């Protein structure tokens, strides 16, 4: 059975639930994302009306199967009437396709779904600008103020310093990244540029990166891996066993690898910083840990909310653990007194 904070009140519609079976009152199944937490239960014999953006539904009809007639892309910063209620949908700042949506009740609420986010200031110059939010279903993955982590840019500048000294002290050096899902893409993708190779990856892969219109995709991967010096493996794989296993394969063409794992956050972010990183390493291999996020800091979180200033707010994950969900009202309730809304 479907819960409360996945229903849409006054509406048909549900958000990122397909995995209860048919729910009583759905006319439209909306789908934020291509994430598997989110699209669990979608296949080829679906049959119901499903929202999202252009690159979900391309992942949705190449990816899972799902049959063409039942896929309702829909373009961003766009006014849509669905089953007769005005929609939005905003870039998410997550993975590629990632939406937040915007729904205007026939009773003159308005409903925010963050979807999963990486809030931004940018934000607050979107379609957002322009009227008030009753209700914000709200992307709480990092909501305590232990969880800080760097931007994007300054991940991405270390990670490309990294490779690139590396593999000009040895020319004979594999770059190697880790992956489980879509996003994060500008990892692989930066370090193969300053490198001036394309990525090597596995046919599913590359059939997966071929579905999120990327300009120029057909100019930076590939799966010829002989001719690549980045190549993408299987999250799985990035340890010292998997690793030394690939190498083997390589045919003698390479002596070292330096492997990246983008995580989200982990503890080393309490007290290190990006440039001071160092690796594990073992021989002839080296494995960085990189914290680059698809999801808001809180300091983040924080900012986008008390600019917004809901009347109210659901939150979408951490909701299991009474401990959790007190911590979190906590929060909102100082944000609220602290801005005066
Ligand atoms: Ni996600």
């Amino acid at each position: 059975t479907c819960p409360f904070y996945k229903k849409i009140p006054g509406t048909g519609f549900t958000v990122d639930a397909f995995q209860y079976g048919v729910v009583e009152g759905c006319t439209a199944y909306f789908l934020t994302h291509f994430h598997s937490d989110h699209y669990a239960g979608l296949s080829k014999h679906f049959t119901f009306p499903v929202y999202c953006s252009e690159i979900t539904g391309n992942l949705l009809k190449n990816k899972l199967h799902v049959q063409e007639q039942y896929i309702h892309p829909l373009p961003l910063d766009t006014e849509c009437i669905v089953n007769g209620v005005k929609v939005v949908l905003l870039d998410a700042n997550h993975c590629p396709g990632a939406v937040m949506i915007l729904f205007y009740l026939p009773n003159g609420t308005v409903i925010l779904h963050t979807g999963d986010f990486r809030a931004d200031p940018s934000m607050e110059r979107s379609l957002l600008a322009d009227q008030k939010v009753h209700m914000l279903y709200l992307d709480t993955t990092y909501c305590s103020p232990e969880y800080t982590f760097p931007s994007q840019q300054e991940v991405i500048r270390f990670a490309i310093n990294t490779a690139f000294e590396a593999v000009t002290l040895n020319p004979h050096a594999l770059v190697v990244c880790g992956t489980y899902s879509i996003g994060k893409e500008k990892v692989f993708l930066a370090i193969a540029d300053v490198l001036g190779s394309k990525v090597g990856m596995s046919q599913e892969k590359y059939k997966t990166l071929q579905c999120l219109n990327i300009p120029e995709i057909n100019s930076l991967i590939t799966t010829d891996m002989c001719s690549s010096l980045v190549h993408l493996l299987p999250m799985m794989q990035i340890n010292f066993k998997g690793l030394q296993s690939h190498l083997k394969k390589c045919g003698g063409k390479y002596n070292q690898i330096l492997a990246f794992r983008p995580t989200g956050w982990t503890h080393s972010n309490k007290f290190t910083r990006i440039a001071d990183v160092i690796p594990q390493t073992k021989g002839n291999i080296s494995i960085y840990g990189i914290p680059y996020s698809e999801h808001s800091s809180y300091l983040e979180m924080k900012r986008f909310v008390q600019w917004l200033k809901p009347q109210k707010i659901i939150p979408t994950v951490n909701v299991g653990t009474w401990k959790s969900r007190s911590t979190m009202e906590k929060y909102f309730r100082e944000w609220k007194l602290e801005a005066g809304y």
